């Protein structure tokens, strides 16, 4: 029970960044401004992630996150104004920063033995369904009204805090640059599908949604049976090299798919790459500190916000450019993935010899 509430505050919080990828061209009435406010939020979680972690350090911190997540996704329903929509995303980021911290420090004391080990990949899974479903709930919940969705996530920050009322840095830079791969890939493509859907080949909200909603409940899926059933094929390495390139396939061929039924199929099956990806990377940072746990977790975190800012801001510009530039951006992404998964292995593979030489 108690371990339900986290799962499920990490996701509202993380399900927060997404919620508006659906509603902001009602909310603009006039690319990179659609962007903007996505950046904001992952720029101030990137900025208060260091300063949340060391007020955690001093919880009472995962509640008033939570409240200030409220208030401001609140704010957000009510806002009329620019200024006031950045300022909601600052607020939204702040949270976000102030509660992933908490939600960090209980799951590993939670967590008995070596249940973390597993218990810290479900939670990304848990941050990679919630970010990607984002956008799905809030198309599905514009539906009703495009203001709705803001309401009902403030809502249920509510119930969430009502539940919760009730070292070498040499190894560290390969798996950083993977969490700055994923997040660049995933984030930026999220970002621009529905406007690319919306004038590749003329998406309706609904049908965006569905899609969405579809292609991250698919992943999520696959993610969990045959990532259970998958690890013992390859190792975490080449198992990131194939969903980089599996992830490569399927964008290319979305690029030369024009067909409503083809690209609502591919989209169906698009999220599998990431959702693969993100406990591989996660694992990877275990394995890579284990005595330095949590500050290995500070990392992931720092860097996802890091991906998740420099995604959208890009992606928001090359859509101006091209329609579907963001797509070539995150395959050069995929791409530049895998050969640095490559030159690691290289890596590895010279370590082991010399020292088997030894």
């Amino acid at each position: 029970k108690q371990i339900f509430v986290l799962y499920f505050n990490i996701f509202l919080i993380f399900l927060g960044i997404g919620l508006v990828i659906p509603v902001l061209p009602v909310y603009l009435k006039d690319g990179s401004d659609l962007g903007l406010l996505v950046a904001a939020f992952a720029l101030s979680q990137m900025i208060i992630s260091p300063f949340g972690g060391t007020l955690a350090d001093k919880k009472l911190i995962i509640c008033i996150g939570l409240i200030l997540f409220s208030v401001s996704e609140f704010m957000f329903a009510v806002g009329h104004n620019f200024s006031v929509l950045m300022l909601s995303r600052v607020i939204g980021g702040m949270s976000a920063g102030m509660v992933m911290p908490g939600v960090t420090g209980l799951i590993a004391d939670i967590s008995p033995s070596h249940q973390k080990a597993k218990n810290f990949g479900y939670m990304s899974a848990i941050i990679n369904s919630g970010f990607i479903l984002g956008p799905g709930i809030g198309g599905f919940m514009a539906e009703v009204s495009h203001r709705m969705p803001f309401y009902f996530a403030g809502a249920l920050g509510i119930l969430a805090f009502i539940m919760s009322i009730v070292i070498n840095w040499k190894v560290f830079i390969t798996p950083v640059i993977l969490t700055l791969v994923l997040s660049f890939g995933l984030s930026a493509f999220e970002t621009l599908y529905s406007l690319y859907t919306a004038d590749k080949v003329n998406y309706s909200p609904k049908d965006i949604s569905i899609a969405i909603t579809g292609g991250g409940i698919f992943g999520a899926l696959f993610q969990i049976y045959f990532f259970d059933k998958f690890m013992k094929y390859f190792s975490e390495l080449t198992f990131i090299a194939w969903s980089l390139l599996y992830s490569v396939v399927v964008l290319i061929l979305l690029v030369f798919a024009n067909d409503y039924w083809s690209i609502m199929l591919i989209s169906f099956v698009v999220f599998i790459g990431f959702d693969m990806i993100r406990p591989a990377i996660t694992n990877y940072f275990s394995n890579i500190a284990g005595e330095r746990q949590g500050f290995a977790g500070g990392l992931n975190s720092t860097f996802t916000s890091m991906g998740n800012f420099i995604g959208p801001l890009i992606a928001g510009a090359l859509f101006d450019v091209h329609i579907e530039a963001p797509i070539y951006m995150a395959i050069g992404v995929s791409l530049a993935g895998v050969v640095i998964v490559l030159i690691e292995k290289q890596h590895r593979a010279a370590a082991a010899d010399l020292e088997d030489n030894w």
